[PDB]
């Protein structure tokens, strides 16, 4: 680590956290497999305090051009922060062992397994609250110009207060890479991006009404009956995912819209937020 460049360990000073801040439990998972190797841990405040987190040991940076880019994702995430956007508590720059990513722990999961398990019941309310929080969380994103890329219920977590934050993101992203010992988002996708392979902010909005969409049926898998191939040709046909069962008419139009073949006829994440608090109100 004496080998990195000194003006660049400067400027990342603020980002990193020391190990003698940091317990990583590297003898317990969370979510039992469910997101690969990551691990509990505290964190220790300047006061004192006790902050459970989530740690992920990158183990895919085995030399110093990688480390140096990897401090400079550090500092770039360390600038996004809001109530409806995951953010990144620090990062670890190990002796011995891979750098580490250091998160806020999320008590509930992701937002998908949440929807689909049996045992919880969010009613129709609930669940248009966690689209809205969802929109908040891209304006914000969007607002500093952000593209995602691959916004799904899957890739958004829930804390203990069933705050709803937009994760799989800079340091955050790979959320479900898996290490198999022997084993070897095209239905989120705007239309566009599966023909040009570029993705924007309209192209985030569209992803963003598949998730609407994913919300109101309690997590359903969006056009089960179309082959990933098939996807361009069915939506160039005008076929769109249709109206969910306990789904508000207004909502659904706002579905439809996030999904018009001209991304520049497609809401603003501030318009979403603004239509969708006013339906949230209706409840
Ligand atoms: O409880 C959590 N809080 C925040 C993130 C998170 C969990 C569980 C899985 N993950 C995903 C992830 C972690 C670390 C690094 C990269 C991705």
């Amino acid at each position: 680590l004496s080998a990195l460049n000194p003006e660049l360990v400067q400027a990342v000073q603020h980002v990193v956290i020391g190990p003698s801040s940091l317990i990583v439990h590297f003898n317990e998972v969370i979510g039992r497999g469910h997101f690969g190797c990551v691990y509990h841990g505290t964190l220790l405040d300047n006061d004192g305090k006790k902050i459970h987190c989530a740690v992920k040991s990158l183990n895919r940076i085995t030399d110093i051009g990688e480390v140096s880019q990897f401090l400079t994702e550090g500092i770039i995430m360390k600038d996004f922060s809001h109530p409806n956007v995951l953010s990144l508590l620090g990062i670890c720059l190990r002796s011995e062992g891979s750098p580490l990513v250091v998160l806020p722990y999320m008590k509930h999961g992701d937002l998908r397994n949440f929807i689909r398990n049996e045992t919880h019941n969010p009613t129709v309310k609930d669940l248009i609250g966690f689209g809205l929080q969802v929109a908040k969380g891209m304006k914000y994103l969007a607002s500093k110009k952000f593209v995602h890329r691959d916004l799904a219920a899957r890739n958004c977590m829930l804390d203990e207060k069933f705050t709803v934050k937009v994760a799989d993101f800079g340091l955050a992203r790979d959320m479900y890479d898996k290490e198999y010992y022997s084993v070897h988002p095209v239905k989120w996708m705007a239309l566009e991006s599966l023909q040009t392979q570029k993705f924007t902010t309209k192209s985030d909005v569209w992803s963003f009404g598949v998730l609407l969409w994913e919300l109101m049926t309690r997590g359903a898998p969006p056009y089960p009956d179309v082959n990933t191939f098939d996807i361009t040709v069915y939506l160039l046909q005008g076929r769109r995912l249709l109206q969910p069962e306990y789904c508000p008419d207004p909502l659904y139009e706002v579905m439809l819209k996030c999904w018009h073949p001209k991304a520049e006829m497609r809401p603003s994440f501030s318009e979403l937020v603004s239509r969708i608090s006013a339906i949230f109100s209706t409840f």
